[PDB]
């Protein structure tokens, strides 16, 4: 099988297996940059309160209408030799079990390197050589283990690279190191040859904020293997935008369509389509795919949950449809957390037979 990035992304409407395989080892600091294989780390998927992932969980996501799953994976607490970045065999086996569940049930898959804090938290010249060496070694091991899987499996090299507690624009130094991460990733995966020569590779903008890559060549398109051009790579960003609606609950409503229902952000439907057009002109028109690797609106309302949830349906339908019609793939964030406030991105209740607890989201993505 052989699919370009744009072909791979076409009509992909996906879902994130959030707060599972990227949790830290039980009882350990998620911000730790230590590399090792501490006792109990094979149980990391339960370390932040979520359950062990089962096949029926994967099958329920498929049956809801999703056709791809993004699997966040942290590796730093599953390393048997920090110098070689060798991976615990039991951890590889567990990941392959879940990847196989997805592939066997008609889902495309993204695996990545996620919350890998020695890498994400140190994008500086001080650590550039060490981090590029370790990332090279880590991806050599991941790419080798997953080399025989078909084109439905894509690799995303990193997640959100940034100085701890700093979500703003990178320095020139930060951006140089983080662009180097992307090139090292492409280099070592293509060097494993075989099926990995044309696998879909997914590269991140700085802290997955598209505005930190889309101007001035800030995001450097890597040099891929001879002949591939840009056709087998995507640019990934995350798009919880506008954050004042989707993330921090400043606004309960969004869009000129709901301007009479309550206060809305200045960022509206046109802001979003203007941005999506900019991504087409800047990246898609150079042959690259576009992956919206995370998006979503936290469940929040000060009152009138019916109208707020109707507006979220509108937002979900608008974002996913306008992205899809430009050829992007999208992956909604889901952390199995329910409530009213921040970080409430759960859709399916993973503790209760994947009951749909946020039907307003699925009605927006797939229809009533």
């Amino acid at each position: 099988s052989n699919a370009t990035a744009q072909q791979w992304n076409k009509d992909v409407v996906g879902w994130n297996l959030g707060n599972e395989f990227e949790c830290s080892a039980p009882g350990q600091d998620g911000e730790s940059m230590q590399i090792g294989n501490p006792d109990g780390s094979i149980h990391a998927e339960t370390a932040w309160g979520n359950p062990v992932v089962t096949k029926k969980m994967i099958q329920a996501v498929k049956k809801a209408g999703f056709n791809a799953i993004r699997i966040p994976i942290r590796w730093q607490c599953h390393i048997t030799n920090a110098q070689a970045m060798s991976i615990d065999k039991a951890w590889i086996a567990r990941i392959k079990e879940v990847v196989g569940w997805c592939l066997d049930n008609g889902l495309k898959v993204i695996i990545n390197v996620h919350h890998e804090k020695w890498l994400e938290s140190r994008p500086t010249y001080q650590y550039k050589e060490e981090n590029c060496q370790k990332l090279a070694l880590l991806w050599m091991n991941i790419a080798s283990e997953f080399a025989n899987y078909d084109s439905r499996l894509a690799f995303a090299g990193t997640n959100e690279v940034h100085i701890r507690d700093n979500w703003g624009k990178p320095t020139a130094e930060n951006l140089e190191v983080q662009n180097a991460y992307n090139q090292i990733f492409v280099d070592v995966v293509r060097a494993t040859g075989g099926n990995n020569a044309k696998r879909h590779l997914i590269l991140q903008t700085y802290v997955c904020n598209p505005w930190f890559g889309i101007e001035n060549g800030d995001f450097i398109i890597p040099k891929d293997a001879e002949g591939n051009g840009n056709n087998y790579m995507s640019v990934e960003f995350h798009y919880y935008q506008p954050w004042s609606y989707a993330g921090d609950c400043t606004y309960d409503y969004w869009g000129d369509a709901y301007k009479d229902a309550g206060k809305i952000p200045a960022d509206n439907e046109k802001t979003m389509t203007d941005f999506f057009d900019k991504a087409v002109n800047t990246w898609s028109n150079k042959g690259l795919g576009i992956v919206i690797g995370e998006w979503g609106v936290t469940d929040h309302y000060k009152s009138n949950s019916e109208k707020v949830h109707e507006n979220m349906t509108y937002y979900c339908k608008f974002l996913t449809t306008e992205a899809r019609k430009r050829g992007f793939s999208t992956f909604v964030w889901d952390n199995n957390h329910f409530g009213n406030g921040s970080e409430k991105y759960g859709i399916f209740d993973r503790f209760k037979s994947m009951k749909v607890n946020a039907p307003w989201i699925l009605e927006g993505i797939f229809g009533k």
